[PDB]
């Protein structure tokens, strides 16, 4: 798991996350649809308002990264969203580079974040790949 000093430093970024949320997703977008541009049909007629979606998620994630049972039913409906849309383990590090990248451009919080939040991302898709394996292989 992530250590007491990862987790005080995703914490901090909290309130930043609540007011620059999503903008920084609704860059992320940006950048992971042009750069990789096969992703845009993984949402294609989805529901409205992904980057709204995603920096609750996000904003979530970062308030209950200690208390991670808390997050239980959360991380299982994305999961099974992530199923219904076909996403693979290949997917994540292309919503990490973009992420990061938007939180760079956007909080320019400093590398200390940005690690941080490299970690808790890795961390969090390890745990959905796995959830993910799972139901891929359930009837
Ligand atoms: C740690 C990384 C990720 C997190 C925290 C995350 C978060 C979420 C959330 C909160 C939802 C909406 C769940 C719901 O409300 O039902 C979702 C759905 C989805 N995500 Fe992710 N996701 C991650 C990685 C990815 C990646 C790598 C891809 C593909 C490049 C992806 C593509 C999708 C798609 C296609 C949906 C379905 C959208 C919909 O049904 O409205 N996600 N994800």
């Amino acid at each position: 798991m992530l250590s007491e000093e990862t987790i005080r430093v995703i914490k901090s970024t909290v309130p930043l996350l609540k007011e620059h949320g999503t903008e920084i997703t609704a860059r992320m977008f940006e950048l992971l649809f042009s750069k990789y541009p096969k992703t845009k049909e993984l949402f294609a007629g989805a529901s409205e308002e992904q980057p709204k979606k995603l920096a609750n998620a996000i904003i979530a994630y970062a308030t209950y990264i200690d208390r991670l049972e808390e997050l239980d039913n959360a991380i299982s409906t994305i999961a099974r969203s992530h199923v219904r849309r076909n996403v693979k383990p290949e997917h994540y590090p292309l919503v990490k580079e973009c992420l990061l990248q938007a939180i760079e451009e956007v909080l320019n919080p400093g590398e200390e974040v940005l690690k941080a939040w490299e970690e808790a991302y890795d961390f969090l898709a390890k745990t959905l790949i796995t959830l993910e394996k799972k139901l891929y292989s359930q009837p």
